[PDB]
């Protein structure tokens, strides 16, 4: 079925939970043996969220190459994404090592450091120009260059230096700051505006390594971001945009990381975003 009318049909019939459970039943199951080794327990935020072995990002280290991060490679859309958990106190150096080694331009953050009164990720970037951060375990230096605070999101320019080679690179930090503590946004308008700002920066383009996207577990909000982006790109590429099937795209992405889209409300929100976005792209 088309999307917008499939949407109204699920709303009128109140069957979002049943649709979402079908997706959960049909989703791929691949091994995640490296994630579950005992030496990696303090590298995982949640015991039930792990990268598959076949698609995990490897650190270029011979001691321990493990990080909770997955490469999502979308062949028809010609887009790649790295989805990862919010960094832990003992993995902030690993996180920036990955950004460096994978040649990423942009980092997309979809959570606040504190939500619901608890910490959802480490403070992993510097908050003042004159107070830079050094990660001694991976030999990197990170400096805040500029910060632009808007009503729904903040964009930061950061300088990452490999202290071993003295090479430097500019990283863009796109921070969506207004996702509610409970539920999903009422309107997708500010989320779509944010997605378009990431796009306009070049961070998603083939001349760079894959964008790094995270929330707390790296599957819910993060899944919503890459699902909406890929579906909108496919609608631009195909002769028949109504052929794009968001449930099929989601199941393809779940071949590369488990659990993408965590609730039926996040599934409905993804439909809403793609539907509204497809009208702005044109006419
Ligand atoms: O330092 C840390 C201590 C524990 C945790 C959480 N570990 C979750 C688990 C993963 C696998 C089995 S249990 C994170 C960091």
């Amino acid at each position: 079925m088309e999307m917008e009318k499939e949407f109204e049909q699920i709303d009128k019939s109140g069957s979002w939970a049943a649709i979402y459970q079908d997706i959960r039943h049909e989703a791929s199951d691949f091994p995640s043996r490296v994630a579950k080794l005992p030496k990696n327990k303090n590298r995982n935020r949640y015991r039930d969220v792990s990268p598959f072995d076949h698609s995990r990002i490897k650190l270029h280290q011979e001691d321990n190459d493990y990080i909770n991060a997955s490469l999502i490679k979308m062949e028809e859309a010609q887009r790649s994404y790295i989805l990862t958990q919010g960094p832990l106190p003992n993995t902030v150096g690993h996180f920036w090592e990955m950004v460096w080694e994978q040649k990423s331009r942009g980092v997309v953050m979809l959570n606040r450091v504190m939500e619901k009164g608890s910490l959802k990720c480490a403070q992993y970037w510097p908050q003042k120009e004159e107070k830079e951060m050094i990660f001694e375990d991976t030999n990197l230096k990170l400096t805040l260059i500029s910060e632009d605070i808007k009503s729904y999101y903040t964009v930061r320019q950061l300088e990452l230096e490999n202290l071993t080679t003295q090479e430097t690179r500019e990283i863009l930090h796109f921070h969506y700051t207004t996702w509610p503590d409970f539920g999903v946004p009422e309107s997708p308008a500010s989320f779509l505006n944010f997605l378009f700002k990431v796009r306009e920066s070049g961070s998603l383009s083939p001349e760079h390594g894959p964008v790094v996207v995270h929330c707390s577990a790296g599957i819910g909000r993060s899944g919503t971001f890459c699902l909406a982006d890929t579906c909108l790109l496919l609608m631009d590429k195909r002769k028949d945009p109504s052929s794009v099937d968001i449930k099929k795209v989601l199941l393809e992405m779940r071949k590369f990381r488990m659990g993408l889209i965590q609730t039926a409300d996040q599934l409905r929100f993804s439909y809403l975003a793609v539907i509204e976005g497809a009208k702005f792209i044109m006419g």
